[PDB]
């Protein structure tokens, strides 16, 4: 009876890491996997204090006792109600900068830094200052609340795994509207468990046809 | 003009926004304010005057509340895709199906809420799962079913979140069904709730449901 411990963004489930986590128990029958939700910044401490063993996060923080890995970045896209006339690019996508006068839904309300940094920092790296911003509790609230009228959200692309009626998700074609997938481990060797569960990201991403492969190691 | 909106999260995975949105269209010069809270907080919001409607998944009778059921939803079962429920999924299956395997309860907001009438329904034929584990909300439960750590019962609304090998099976059950509310206060009479009222009703005819009552 050997255990693991995986922490994880909640949203993350929209993508890839059900795929891996199924993959790597498949791999592994005789280990227990015990998966926990958490926000980014909580799982720095969780690792130190051995709470989990690796987590799976939306942006990387500095901490000396703990060591990252870029997975994989996704797009960035512009969730918005069908109705609103950013919804007329659906096909060809828009920019940062047609978003400025718009409501934006931030997400989630954890503490900072937390996946809404980045989206703020994109519009401050090109002298953009979006005018309407409110944050709520997490992206599918977020996308529910769109789809209500209440404004527009930027979102990843795995959020697509929703689809609401009058919901619709708009390409953003900034290269840098993109936002990071990290694996956060503590700062020395990983162990073969660990291992093993780089090689299963590895495999998932291989039969997603991404390239790098990521990267690794 | 301000109408504040009580609402359980998972809600908006139905017809609740576009109810919101055709409401909010007809009423310009209204401030529309959406709360997101469990059906139990709604109860006192409501009378505490916080808010002025609340969508929920169960009612708490209160002499200062009233209810509407809108609508029963049918209840479904997640699974992975390779699981032997997913077999039956063109026939469905029942409540004592279930009984062996790991099922995810949630939310994990104070009782009474969504998990204790899936519980409840268990009970009420005398079945027993024996693995049971509570998990925050239900894409937590629909992520750990597609990761391959059980099963989970959840309203059919719950379909427009598609995971890769997430599949969801009918339930046959009569009463494998969850309700979905208005609470209001008891001597509301306000022009706006008749508004959201009618709303609701002109989006269940177009989806061709039965008309909910008083009102
Ligand atoms: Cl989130």
């Amino acid at each position: 009876e050997k255990t693991i411990r995986i922490g994880f963004v909640g949203s993350l489930l929209f993508g890839l890491l059900p795929r891996i986590i199924h993959l790597y128990r498949q791999a592994h029958p005789n280990l227990r996997i015990e998966l926990y939700e958490m926000g980014t910044k909580a799982q720095t401490e969780a690792l130190k204090e051995g709470r989990i063993d690796a987590g799976f996060g939306r942006l990387k923080i500095s901490d000396p006792a703990i060591k990252h890995s870029l997975l994989r970045n996704e797009r960035l896209m512009v969730a918005v109600h069908a109705s609103h006339p950013l919804n007329q690019m659906k096909d060809k996508g828009v920019h940062l900068n047609d978003l400025i006068d718009e409501k934006i839904l931030l997400y989630p309300s954890s503490p900072k830094p937390n996946f809404s940094t980045h989206v703020m920092n994109i519009f401050s790296d090109h002298g953009l200052e979006p005018t309407k911003i409110n944050e709520v509790r997490e992206v599918q609230l977020a996308l529910g609340l769109v789809a209500a009228g209440e404004g527009i959200s930027l979102v990843p692309a795995s959020t697509q795994s929703i689809q609401l009626f009058n919901l619709s998700y708009v390409p953003l074609l900034d290269p840098d509207a993109i936002t990071p997938i990290y694996i956060a481990v503590r700062n020395m060797e990983e162990s073969t468990y660990i291992y093993s569960l780089y090689e299963t990201i590895r495999q998932i991403y291989a039969y997603e046809g991404f390239t790098e492969p990521p990267n690794w190691l």
